[PDB]
């Protein structure tokens, strides 16, 4: 049994590469071999948002607080609240983020494949960035 | 991409054969395979928790609201509050709950190995659950 404390994970900054706008990751866990999951939680200003990116055995979303957008490659863009859960396909090229005026912050579970929870690809152009 | 939106999941009863009170359930995901993670929000109502269980592959709780105890076999009983963060070893026996006054809602997250996530034991007695 171990246990990880509120507040004894420090706080980090999401990398200019993979997100646009000002963005605070969280972490939470990472369970050890065998086992593959991890998660953490991520906070997002408003406007804020990852870049495309794809998952190899998929991601789950549970929304916490605020309000934000999210699409995968040919869908809609669509509006996510807390309480709602998303998921996305192994390979399913999408992204998430804030809404234009609010932030956002959900938790992200993912398994990892030999190492291996994501793939960035390019940034959501402001042209991507409307609904 | 799919989206499970707040109050599309119903909230379920922890079956008398696996807990010791009153307790709720609250579905949150479980990804098709090839991915194996599952999880779920339970809230337990004060005094009640798990009967004594162990995990295959581990399990990760996330504590969202209130204020719980857990324990693991041979260990002390340990609090656990919103932010909280409890891992729990595959295989490792163990119990969690609310505590005796207070309320306690946690997510929980764990793998599945072969359409199995937990093994369930016996009831947590009364002197287990204080002493
Ligand atoms: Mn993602
Ligand atoms: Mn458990």
């Amino acid at each position: 049994m171990e246990i990880k404390r509120v507040g004894s994970q420090a706080s980090g900054k999401g990398p200019a590469d993979w997100f646009t706008g000002t963005v605070r990751i969280d972490p939470l866990f990472q369970a050890p071999d065998p086992a593959l999951v991890a998660g953490h939680s991520t906070t997002f200003e408003p406007g804020a948002r990852t870049a495309w990116h794809t998952h190899p055995l998929g991601q789950t979303l549970i929304v916490t607080a605020g309000c934000g957008w999210a699409q995968r490659e040919g869908g809609a863009v669509e509006e996510i609240h807390p309480g709602d859960v998303v998921w996305f396909s192994p390979g399913e090229k999408h992204w998430h983020g804030a809404a234009p005026t609010t932030a956002m912050t959900h938790l992200a579970i993912h398994e990892r494949l030999d190492g291996k929870a994501v793939d960035w690809m390019e940034h959501v152009t402001d042209e991507q960035y409307r609904r």
